[PDB]
């Protein structure tokens, strides 16, 4: 055990209420510039900031007990124990599996969402790759 389980660029599965376990990457919050913090300053309530792979940019502060290191798509079955949501999730898994073969510096440069004030936008490199 380590007190700081994840760092910026780490790939993780995150669990948010109403959604299945989703592929993510730990990242710095646009406003705070931090990637980890204690909710209400309780040492047992550590959270990490993550961005979700998939269709549209999304991010969240998540409790460390709702995160699991991402090794691969095959973990999903053991972790558990829908139309538009399924296609978004599949797209996210393809991106996460591509990011897993990259170095941490390359995966941060390619996948980190573009921050324009408090608006989250596609990474210009991902946008160019998709022909946007
Ligand atoms: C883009 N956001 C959304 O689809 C929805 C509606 C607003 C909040 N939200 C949301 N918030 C959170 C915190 C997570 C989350 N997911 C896990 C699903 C999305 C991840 C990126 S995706 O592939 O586009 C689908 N979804």
């Amino acid at each position: 055990d380590h007190l700081l389980k994840y760092n910026v660029g780490d790939l993780v599965w995150s669990k948010v209420s109403g959604y299945p376990w989703w592929p993510c990457m730990v990242s710095a919050d646009p406003l705070l510039h931090s990637y980890t913090k204690l909710k209400g300053q309780k040492k047992s309530a550590r959270q990490y900031h993550v961005q979700f792979f998939g269709d549209a940019p999304e991010r969240a502060w998540i409790f460390e007990k709702s995160l699991v290191a991402f090794e691969g798509e095959g973990q999903f079955e053991k972790l558990c124990q829908s139309g538009k949501l399924r296609a978004q999730w599949e797209m996210g898994i393809v991106q996460a599996e591509e990011a897993a073969s990259m170095s941490v510096e390359e995966r941060k440069a390619k996948f980190t969402f573009l921050y324009v004030g408090d608006q989250l936008h596609l990474n210009p490199q991902v946008a160019k790759e998709a022909g946007i």
